[PDB]
């Protein structure tokens, strides 16, 4: 009943299963039956059979829960239907190695099934492998389980370590359910049911203290405009009618108004009368305006600096193109954006990897733009005291009517509960919502719609666990488990 092939077989029925655990399905348990099969099907094999199984249960998840970049392919690339089906493939195939690479190590380190290996060596193990697959090549860390955590028990660990280390215990957990499973031993099961019911009452604990004095109401515009590769004529006239007759009536209701990345479709140097007449505009009616755009700007080398750019205006901030209350992408999408070769005889420009928050009416804010928001190490180092509620903007356009903006989506949420601020997220057409201190979303509208968002949001002002530390307390631990389990292993 152990052919291996029905092990690959139930591999990919296994790492399909946590793509059933995220946002669009909301099913934290199928995580932990995916962990399990991956944490079963690696017993007692070959260190090069374990890698191959590893690699095939790597393949079903990222085969299904990352296959929505195929449209993003069949979009920008260009490239025919089949050419863009085997980049889909080979993307989940050099996701799936560093899967593979894990069971393998597992395996040629720790052949036998002990409550060591799983318990242990496990975890420690897959902090390293999850690391370097969101790490190597501009990493591409998507489809974390402790992402899945956000409405479930296990949701008060991620302001004390972080969301990592709920991708420790996940597998610890497992783990031991996968021994205790196996041996059919009632032990490991206590010892794993005590493990995942430990951190429960963490829930009920508040880090953050509101200001219900310093509320106020925000709006966030959706536009929802046509994707056109080509910048035609009056394409930038209806974006600019668009954006402002849906701001217009807020100026002096809302104080702060939001639009998405990249909303003003034109260049920053070709709409200084727009946004001098806007911002003086604004600061009549005592309001400010967070809006994204492309900057062009030149260096003292007389050359042109290309920037994916927030920018400010209205009361409190008053608009200049040579203003520093601006915000600059820093971590780059790796073909969208930019091109990897240094030399091959269109490429964007990286901005500081620590920025100032943004300054509106008094307001700091924290900005991360779409992909920026699910590196939760990033944002807290960028994350500062003062900060009064986090800021997302991004256009999720591409991979439309498609699971990938609910994994999106549901990556930004966690930062907010790591940090103990509210989220303020406003995309073109994408999940426009705002969420609370502790995760939970306070206001949401439909996507695909030509809406505009408009609510009270309470500011915070506490330090988390994880916002002092980070991930460092977690690596800590990760070396304790690491050193140990490879000294028992070397222990011959
Ligand atoms: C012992 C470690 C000291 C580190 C220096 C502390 C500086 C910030 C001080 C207070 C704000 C505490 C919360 C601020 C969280 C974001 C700032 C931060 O983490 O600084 C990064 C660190 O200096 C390198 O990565």
């Amino acid at each position: 009943i152990e052919r291996q092939r029905i092990r690959l077989l139930l591999a990919l029925l296994f790492g399909a299963c946590g793509t059933l655990a995220f946002s669009p399905y909301d099913v934290w348990p199928a995580a932990i039956i995916s962990l399990m099969g991956l944490q079963a099907l690696t017993f007692n094999r070959r260190p090069l059979q374990s890698a191959a199984i590893g690699f095939c249960w790597g393949f079903g998840l990222f085969g299904s829960g990352i296959n929505w970049v195929y449209v993003s392919i069949a979009t920008f690339g260009g490239m025919p239907g089949p050419v863009n089906i085997f980049l889909v493939v080979l993307l989940a195939a050099y996701l799936s190695l560093y899967t593979g690479l894990f069971a393998g190590v597992l395996s040629r380190l720790w052949p036998k099934t002990t409550w060591l290996r799983v318990a242990i060596a496990a975890p420690a193990l897959w902090q390293v492998t999850e690391f370097l697959r969101g790490w190597v090549l501009t990493g591409f860390p998507w489809l974390q389980f402790g992402y899945s955590q956000i409405d479930g028990p296990l949701k008060g660990l991620a302001p004390i370590m972080g969301v990592e280390a709920i991708n420790f215990l996940l597998m610890m957990v497992s783990g031991l359910l996968a021994l205790a499973l196996v041996k059919r031993n009632w032990r490991p099961l206590v010892v794993a049911v005590v493990l995942f019911a430990l951190p429960f009452p963490l829930r009920y604990i508040q880090w953050f203290t509101p200001q219900p004095e310093k509320t106020i109401q925000v709006s966030m515009v959706q536009g929802d405009i046509p994707q056109s590769l080509k910048w035609d004529e009056g394409q930038l006239l209806n974006t600019l009618k668009i954006y402002y007759n849906a701001t217009a009536p807020l100026m002096g209701k809302s104080s702060l108004i939001i639009w998405p990345e990249s909303a003003i479709t034109d260049l920053e140097i070709n709409q200084q009368p727009f946004l001098k007449a806007l911002d003086g505009e604004l600061r009549d009616k005592g309001s400010s305006l967070v809006t994204g755009i492309v900057d062009a700007r030149l260096n003292k080398q007389n050359r042109y600096d290309t920037y994916n750019t927030i920018i400010t205006l209205g009361k409190g901030a008053p608009y200049s193109y040579e203003s520093a209350d601006r915000y600059n992408k820093n971590h780059l999408v790796p073909f969208g954006e930019f091109v990897p070769l240094e030399s091959i005889l269109s490429s964007f420009s990286r901005g500081p990897y620590i920025q100032p928050p943004l300054s509106a009416n008094g307001i700091e804010l924290t900005a991360a733009i779409c992909y920026e928001i699910i590196l939760g190490e990033q944002v807290r180092d960028n994350f500062r005291p003062d900060t009064d509620y986090l800021l997302t903007i991004s256009n999720d356009a591409w991979f439309g009517k498609s699971i990938g903006p609910w994994q999106h989506f549901q990556m930004a949420r966690m930062r907010a509960l790591e940090l103990a601020r509210p989220l303020l997220r406003s995309t073109n057409n994408g999940i426009t919502a705002v969420i609370g201190p502790q995760g939970e979303i306070q206001a949401m509208i439909p996507q695909f719609t030509r809406e505009v968002l408009t609510t009270n949001v309470t500011p915070t002002t506490g330090l988390t666990p994880y916002a002092r530390t980070g991930n460092w307390p977690l690596w800590v631990l990760t070396a304790l488990f690491g050193f140990a389990a490879v000294l028992m292993s070397l222990r011959q």
